[PDB]
């Protein structure tokens, strides 16, 4: 039985990506949530409109809970064809908190949770699979407000995940320390999370050209657009059935299709990084 897995499907764009896997997968299609009674009611939520989810827990800031889930996947299936990382947070527009709390709490979920289930799920992923990570076009005008020095690490074609974790840890600490402006970073910390979603996507993504070629696993980075969310607000462009669009055209790419892979998508379309 072929598996699929949304992380953050409780609500937003997550429950949007797993109403469509429900529709259009061939398989069954796990619905997680950090917390059980919202997971639970969302999976009730779509058994209304007729569809079949399965629910796991998983709060991608725990390494317990995300290697609780890795043994589920291996008992009940052997691994895992589809893993959409769609969980985030963000601080609301004009937010007061300090800038360094909000570098650090939006870089340990973001970025460093993305990570974990990253490592601990990607050798679970079965031939013909594919991954998708939820990144944003903040990511953009994050990249392009940072010093040159700074975009040349980000666009590099050779940066290794551990250089990678340095950047991202070196941002936040550089936030607590008062100098993130000389040091050349740009002023949104959310935006500066989601460079590591689009930059850990493009390094996962070598290594399985280099590790597994053959596999014919996709895996991709992607923006919804702006979405009618908890996180964003009812001005937002799209619904969250329009935001999962992308997502889910990367999650189901036919069998054997040569790409798009390591790419940065958005409206279906690669985007230049
Ligand atoms: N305009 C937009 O809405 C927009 C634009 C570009 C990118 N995005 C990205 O789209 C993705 C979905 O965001 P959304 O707009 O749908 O936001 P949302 O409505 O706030 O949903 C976020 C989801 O992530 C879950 N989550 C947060 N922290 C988690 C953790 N530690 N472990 C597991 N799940 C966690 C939330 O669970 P709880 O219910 O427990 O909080 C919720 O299920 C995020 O990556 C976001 O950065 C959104
Ligand atoms: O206007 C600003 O500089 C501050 N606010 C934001 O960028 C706002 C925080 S929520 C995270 N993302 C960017 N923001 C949004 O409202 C759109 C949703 C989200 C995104 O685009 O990824
Ligand atoms: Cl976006």
């Amino acid at each position: 039985i072929h598996v699929a897995l949304v992380t953050g499907g409780n609500k937003g764009i997550g429950l949007a990506i797993v109403r469509d896997l429900c529709r259009l997968f061939s398989g069954d299609v796990v619905l997680t949530a950090r917390d059980v009674t919202r997971g639970q009611a969302a999976v009730q939520q779509l058994q209304a409109e007729g569809l079949s989810p399965r629910f796991h827990q998983l709060d991608i800031d725990d390494l317990q809970s995300i290697r609780a889930l890795r043994d589920f996947l291996r008992k009940e299936y052997g691994g895992l064809d589809v893993l959409v990382n769609n969980a985030g947070i963000a601080f609301k527009v004009a937010d007061p908190t300090p800038f360094h709390i909000q570098a650090e709490v939006t870089m340990k979920t973001n970025f460093f949770g993305t990570r974990d289930v990253c490592t601990e799920l990607l050798p679970l992923i079965k031939p013909q699979g594919r991954v998708v990570n939820v990144s944003s076009i903040m990511s953009v005008r994050a990249l392009k407000s940072c010093s040159p020095e700074l975009q040349q690490k980000f666009r590099s074609e050779t940066i290794t995940e551990e250089e990678l974790v340095g950047l991202m840890n070196k941002f936040v600490e550089d936030t607590k320390k008062g100098v993130h402006q000389k040091e050349g970073w740009p002023s949104s910390a959310y935006g500066v999370t989601k460079i590591g979603v689009t930059v850990l996507s493009r390094i996962h993504a070598r290594k399985l050209s280099e590790q597994r070629k053959g596999d014919k696993i996709l895996l991709n980075a992607c923006c919804p657009g702006w979405v009618r969310t908890d996180m964003a607000g009812p001005k937002a462009t799209k619904s969250p059935e329009e935001g999962a669009e992308t997502p889910v055209y990367l999650a189901l790419l036919p069998p054997d299709a040569e790409g798009p892979h390591g790419q940065f998508v958005s409206e279906k379309r690669v985007e230049q990084w």
